[PDB]
């Protein structure tokens, strides 16, 4: 729908959140706020969502966030959550149904550790951006793979589906935005000697959550050449 | 004593940590490990250290933490947890005595926004060891005043004596360390606009907990000069 299109500058600032639901404030192609997104459908959470343009942002939205970043939550009471794990972890904690987070303190501290392992890949995507000719995607590549093996060894020493264990979690939903941009990006072959990640990808693009949220490669590109190209309607790609 | 010499090359792996204990790998004078060793103290942990040459790492290190970082814990069954604020998280969640973090998932995420927004302040230790002369000083300094202001505006919003309230919380002891070693690194002016955080920091000194763990200004010059020198003998200054 248009309803989904982005609030920019010179919107109006929007109402309260009705009680009963909590509001996002998001982007449609950001792996970010993508995070909270899949929380939220994944413990069935009722919610709205306002899209924000990220290249012509309200001036209001720095009153949600100071920051200026999505994901922010809003809920009924005015209270205000921001950074994409912070706002998975209050999710997670102030909501019923799956709990995606271990109850047990050992667990819940491996699956930090793990998003941990994970911390360099996030930032490898402004590398991305930087790469220019086939000598630098040689070495971007190079780069995807050594983070990569950290994750494999994970998974070869647990011997299960997700990494949290057999049942896919709350680490899982938190790293797999970035593997779901790596086809469009043209780095899927850095998971060739990465076989249990290769498996887990596969087995991410099955879970009910995932699939609802997918965007297609084409999609993708669509958002990244607007954005690329510096352009207001980049966020609002396909509307 | 000479009970608290660290372990570096060369030496033999340790034992087993006992039922009824927590180990920790620490190093004297790293603030990060200091974050953990100030929960232990605060909810009153039974616990054993050993230091780690952080110049002359033991190869058997790596098998407690791959990143060959402190600090990690290693508990009587033998699960091993790294990375500073997960540490610190789990050993509040595991153990008995004062709760450092809020039980209510708002109030517990406003702590972690705090964390966030302290996040840069770290990495300007390694802009000090950059700094030269008057000139990279005077640059130093207002770096360090543009991250106080944000801290500035959470205790002016809040009118608490503390971060998390009017009790000491965990937000408190994860930002202390590099706080403590202000006047060492002589940046002790760059709180002088921040009358609020220059409070904050007097009321911090007056915490049993701080207070039996602080270290003076003479032994932090100690080891900095050493581990400017790249001195094995650095983490071990004073014994
Ligand atoms: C919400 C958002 O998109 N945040 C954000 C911040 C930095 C980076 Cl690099 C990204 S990205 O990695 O999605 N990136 C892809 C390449 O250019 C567009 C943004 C996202
Ligand atoms: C455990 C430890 O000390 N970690 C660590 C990592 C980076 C930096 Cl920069 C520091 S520091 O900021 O304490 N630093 C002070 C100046 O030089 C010594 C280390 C600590």
């Amino acid at each position: 729908g248009e309803s989904a299109r982005s609030l920019g500058k010179g919107s109006a600032p929007p109402g309260p959140v009705p009680e009963g639901s909590i509001r996002i404030y998001s982007m449609r192609f950001c792996p970010f706020a993508e995070r909270t997104r899949l929380v939220l459908k994944a413990k069935g959470i009722r919610h709205e969502v306002i899209n924000i343009n990220l290249k012509n942002k309200p001036e209001w939205f720095f009153k949600k966030n100071p920051f200026g970043l999505v994901p922010v939550l809003e809920n009924s009471q005015g209270q205000l959550i921001y950074e994409s794990a912070i706002t998975c972890e209050y999710l997670d904690e102030a909501y019923p149904g799956k709990k995606l987070l271990p109850d047990d303190p050992y667990e819940k501290a491996c699956q930090k550790m793990i998003l941990e392992l994970f911390s360099k890949v996030p930032s490898l995507v402004g590398s991305f951006i930087r790469s220019q000719n086939k000598e630098d995607y040689a070495g971007l590549k190079e780069e995807f793979r050594k983070e990569f093996t950290k994750l494999e060894e994970v998974l070869t020493n647990k011997k299960t589906t997700f990494f949290g264990g057999n049942s896919i979690s709350m680490i899982d939903y938190l790293i797999w935005p970035w593997f779901e941009r790596l086809e469009a990006m043209k780095l899927n072959e850095c998971v060739d000697h990465t076989p249990k990640l290769k498996l887990w990808m596969a087995a991410m693009k099955e879970d009910p959550t995932v699939s609802a949220l997918l965007t297609s490669e084409k999609d993708w590109q669509g958002f990244l050449e607007l954005y690329l190209q510096n352009s207001p309607e980049a966020c609002d790609y396909g509307l």
